[PDB]
Formats: structure tokens, sequence, C-alpha cells
């Protein structure tokens, strides 16, 4: 029995043969996308595994697919918008994604990030690009001394506090719901408690019109003017223009921002001499204070990982069984 | 009683009145350093205290501080290195240093770095300026997916480990003498050892006849080509056009350096438009995975107030009992 996988990292192969090994089924790489040309490489394959954003139309594709008899369509993403669940459906093709890899890839990205900027490293960085090594007024914190304000506390949100209670820092967070497992963790309390207490704020809830700009300028204005805030979860949780405006006022200290407002027109393109197309972005990247991460969190070898071996299995399941823990579909 | 504070910086004021203020002992300050006519600076006072890398090898002083009724010479770092030896013991003046000021300064530093380093993060920014958004080949590694190497568990070497392993890393150690108190957060192997089997190599042992070039031409062709190497301890420590050549040549991954080769005349000057000391400093600035910090690791709030509590507690003692911990002479 054998797979084909499309799209294919040169750091998600490492992940893939260790599979490979470990269930004793055969899989094999490409670098293309699926399109109805290449949709014809399905041939001698019981099963396939995609990763891709262009949207997916030509039935000549779901068509392709059950005429050589794959009963599924899996994405090793957590997005299937580029997959047509009708035309999967309607062609026998179960289509499956990848909504959970590990939530340790993003928090201890939150955690470097914050570290940084405890540190105040950014500034001597910055001084001693121009060769000022001067450490004046530079006088930075311990963890065990601050306070981690965690803003939906979550599986990640959750795997956050619990790095920071275990780094020694004292870990308050917001949330609509408490989680016992998190009870000798986190004290609970509300938005207006934290964003006053909290020399770190990190965002980990849901994008939902429930959050969207849930850090408002009146939030920010809570704040302390030296806590720094953190953004690993969704750009729109924020008000990317109350954070410029607080950042520039000095309402707070500064930031790490690993999504930003606007981002499927920048991260992850090259802009070498290009032109930037936020001016937000153009603000932000002139600001000392302020870090910013292609929305890299999850990227990860155990992520990767993940993502490889969930989707796998994913496929196996519905050929075994006929049915994935993560099927977005039915059939007739 | 009254004591005369030398040297003092802005970030010490706060933490200084606060002791006046906790013992009512009058501390008066200066961001003067202890030279000739600083001598009678002295008068009224019981005690003095002093940061400073200047040595004195001059009696002058010495009389005066013995006339002037001082009976002790303390200092703020745990450096007594610029400290008269004979001249001490026998003007009435007895010397005590501060040996250690909170270890977890040091430590977090080395963590934050190290983990900068293990995000891929200064690739990912040098990417960024370009305006290149792009994340291909940046892929990072899990704590717990790592090996961190750890050379002289120390006071500090020791919290280093504890640490990293909170936050979940296979950590292995290497001393001269093995604690118990890391039976259980360590595994002790030799230095051979250690550099072939760590993915993080950082170094905590003291400056010595004995340490100094400790990672030398073959320690470092011995490590992990992925691997990185933090040096927060001093800089002879490392064999500096070593390490150059093996970052050159892709020898390890990249580096993170507090403290380097003759730092006392580059490190905490404002050298802007001025040419560097080093050609060993002008070359390691160009290389791109490599993060130079200027000794910044013991500076933050606690480890500063530790320093000033610790030696002020040093002189009341020496004082108000005749004897202090860190005391090292004998007497008329
Ligand atoms: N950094 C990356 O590369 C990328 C990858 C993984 C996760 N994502 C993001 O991180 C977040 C992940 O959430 P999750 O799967 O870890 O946990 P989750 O889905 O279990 O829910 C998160 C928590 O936020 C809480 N929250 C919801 N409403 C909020 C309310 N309005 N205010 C207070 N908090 C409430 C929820 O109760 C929940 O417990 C998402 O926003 C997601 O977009 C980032
Ligand atoms: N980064 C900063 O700003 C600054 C501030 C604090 C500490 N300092 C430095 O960090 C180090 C601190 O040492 P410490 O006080 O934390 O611990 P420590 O004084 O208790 O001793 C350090 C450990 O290194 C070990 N070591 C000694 N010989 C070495 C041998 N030759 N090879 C293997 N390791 C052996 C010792 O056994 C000891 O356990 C010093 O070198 C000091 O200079 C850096």
């Amino acid at each position: 029995m054998k797979i084909i996988m499309f799209s294919v990292r040169d750091d998600e192969e490492a992940a893939i043969r260790e599979w490979e090994k470990k269930t004793g089924v055969q899989v094999d790489i490409n670098r293309l996308e699926l399109d109805a040309e290449t949709a014809q490489l399905t041939k001698g394959y019981d099963g396939i595994v995609i990763q891709q954003r262009s949207h997916i139309s030509n039935p000549a594709v779901y068509e392709t697919l059950q005429k050589n008899g794959l009963r599924q369509l899996t994405s090793r993403t957590a997005g299937y918008d580029m997959i047509d669940l009708e035309q999967a459906s309607e062609r026998g093709l179960v289509v499956t994604n990848v909504p959970a890899y590990s939530p340790n890839s993003v928090a201890e990205l939150a955690l470097t990030q914050t570290m940084r900027l405890i540190r105040n490293l950014p500034l001597f960085d910055a001084r001693g690009a121009e060769q000022d090594f001067r450490w004046a007024g530079l006088m930075a914190r311990e963890i065990r001394s601050l306070t981690v304000g965690i803003i939906g506390a979550g599986r990640i949100g959750g795997t956050v506090a619990r790095l920071f209670k275990a780094l020694g820092a004292t870990v308050i967070a917001n949330d609509i719901v408490e989680r016992v497992e998190l009870k000798d963790i986190v004290t609970y309390v509300s938005k207006e408690e934290l964003l006053q207490a909290a020399d770190v704020v990190t965002l980990h809830v849901p994008l939902m019109d429930s959050t969207t700009q849930l850090i408002d300028a009146d939030a920010l204005a809570l704040m302390k003017n030296d806590a720094v805030l953190i953004n690993a979860s969704r750009g729109p949780v924020v008000d990317t223009d109350a954070l410029i405006a607080a950042l520039q006022n000095k309402q707070i200290a500064g930031a790490a921002l690993d999504t930003l407002n606007g981002e499927e027109h920048f991260f992850n393109q090259d802009l070498c001499g290009k032109e930037l197309p936020s001016e937000q972005l153009k603000v932000l990247r002139t600001l000392p204070n302020v870090l910013i991460t292609p929305h890299i969190g999850f990227y990860t070898n155990k992520a990767v990982q993940n993502m490889v071996e969930i989707s796998l299995n994913d496929v196996l399941a519905i050929l075994k069984t006929g049915t994935s823990e993560h099927q977005l579909n039915k059939v007739a």
C-alpha cells in the first residue's frame, strides 16, 4: 500500500520517512501542486495528501481522482478552503484536514519573543549597531518577578501558562471558561484586571466576531506603560491602528507580532525592493521596540511532524475504516 | 553611622535608598570612581563601597582610609581584581566583595539568547530587513527535542540546567565536581561526549589558567554542525579566532556571546563613529548567526539590588560586628 504526497518541503522529509518506517506504508513525495494536469499522477496510489493555498476548481480533478479510485482528498494544513467539498462529495471523495498540531510550537515562540523584550534586547541591538555598547538605563527583569497575562488560556494558551509558571513567573489568565487542569498554574481574572496587573500580555484566543479587535485602544490604555504585548494568535484580534498609536505615545513598552492585519499580502513573499502593501507594516518596521515574525510560530520539527503523521493516519483510517476523525464532508 | 558609595548608577539609586530607609544608616552617593583626592571623600564616613574596573596600587589612599577611620574596602561586584592584598590587610583595611548575586540574571540571558537561536530568529530578522518575508528553510526545534550541554554547572551553570530541564530539555553537564543536587536534573558526561551529543553548548566556568581556551580549535570541530555555542561566562574561555574560523566554515550553526576577548577596552563605551579595537570584534559583527551583548547577563532589578544590599550588609557587619562573610585578609 502507498500514498502520494504533493508540494513537499525539504523539512517535511525527515518526518515522512519516519512514518514510512513505522507503519510500513510506502509514501512518495513531489514538489508539485494539485491541478487537473498533475491529478493524473495519482494512478498507482491508494490515496493522496496535499498542501497549498491555491483554490482547486476544475472538476477534472475530483473526477480523475475518483477515476483512479482514491476515496479521499487530505490536507496537512488547518485550512480546507482550497478543496471543494461538494465536488469531493459527489466523487466519493472524503476530504480531511489537520487542525491541531503541537501547541508547543507557537508557545515556545511566545516565550522566546517575550524574553527578548524582557531583557530589553532590541534596544541593546540598536545601540550596538552603532557601536554604542553602553548599558545605561537598560536594566531588565527576571521572570519570577514578572506576572504574565494570558488571554485565551487554551490548548496553546494553557501550554504557554505552564511554560512560564515552570520558569518561576506568576501566571494570571482571562478566559470565558476555566480548565481545572490549569488550577495550580493560572489564577483566573477579568480582562480588566489582567491588563492592569500584567507585565506581559499574550493573546491566545481564536479569531471570532466575538474576539475580533479584543485589544482596543482603551484596553491598551489600561496596560502598564512598561508592559509588552505578545500576539501570536491572529492579526485582527488586535487593533493594528491603536497598537501603533499606543506605541508612539509610549502607552506601552513594546511588542512581539507573529501575525499582523493584512498579512496575506506580505508574509511569505519576496518583498525585497518591491513596495510594502500595508502602511502599518511600514510604520511598525520603523518602531524600535517592536519585533515581527512571518507567522512562523508553528514552524518547528515536532509541529511539521504532526501534520505529516496525522494527515497520513487520516488517509489510512479512511481506507481501512471509511471514516476519519477529521473529515469535513459526506458523499451521497 | 554613615557610608560613602561610589560609581553609583541611576538603576542603583532606588535600591540603595530603600536600604538607608531600612537600616537608618546614611549612605551618600556619587558617580565618582575612587582615585586620589577621593581619599578624604571618606572623611566623615565610616565605610566605603566601590564599583569600578580601574586598579588601585597607591598607598596614599590606603593610609587616608586608615586615618579617616575606615576599617574595610568593599566591592559591589564579584570582581576583586582591582584591589591590593598587601596594603589592604596592613592598613586596617579588610576587603570584601559580592561573590554571587542573583544567578537567574545570567541563566535567563543564556536561556533567551539560546531560544532566539533555536528559533532561527536572526536569519528571520535578517530576511525581514530585506523585506523577504519567506519562511522556507528556517524550521526550528522544540525544547523537549533538544539536548542542552552545560559546561560548568555551578551556581549559574546549575540554574541554567534546571531551567532547560523544566522546559523539557534533555540536559547533560560537564564539571570537575558533581553536585548531588543535580543528580536528577542532569547527566554528567565528559567534555568530548558533551560537545558531540549537544545541540546547545553553554559555558558557565570562571576564568582560570585551566579554563582559558577550553573551547579551542578541537572542541569546536567536535560539535554538531547544526549546534550553537553560548558564552555567558568569560571572554578568554573561547579561542576566538577558532570560533570565527568555525562559524565562517559552518562547522557550527551560530553563537551567542555575552562576553568577548578584551572586552574591557570596548564594551560599555560609545564607540559610535570611532574604529573598533578588536579585528576580532570587527569580524564577528559581520557574521549572520552570531549575537553579541556587552556582558549584560548580570543586569536586572534583582541582581542589582542584590549587589547593593549584600555589599552594605558586608559593611555594617564589619562595623557592628567586626567581621563579614566575603572578607579575605588579616590584621596588623
Ligand atoms: N502562531 C501560529 O502560527 C498559529 C498556529 C496555531 C494557532 N494559531 C492561533 O492561536 C489560537 C489558537 O487557539 P487554540 O487552538 O490554541 O485554543 P482553543 O481553540 O482551545 O481556544 C482558545 C481559548 O481562547 C478562549 N477564548 C475564546 N473567546 C475569548 C474571549 N472572547 N476572551 C477571552 N478568551 C476567550 C477560549 O475559551 C479558549 O479556551 C488561534 O487564534 C489560532 O488562530 C496561531
Ligand atoms: N554574564 C555576566 O554578566 C557575568 C555575571 C555573573 C557571572 N559571570 C561569570 O559566570 C561564571 C560564573 O560562575 P558561577 O558563580 O555561576 O558558578 P561557580 O562559581 O559555583 O563555579 C562554576 C562551575 O564551573 C565549574 N568549573 C571550574 N573549572 C571548570 C573546569 N576547568 N572545566 C569544567 N568546568 C569547571 C566549577 O566546578 C563550578 O561548579 C564566571 O565565569 C563569571 O565570570 C558572568
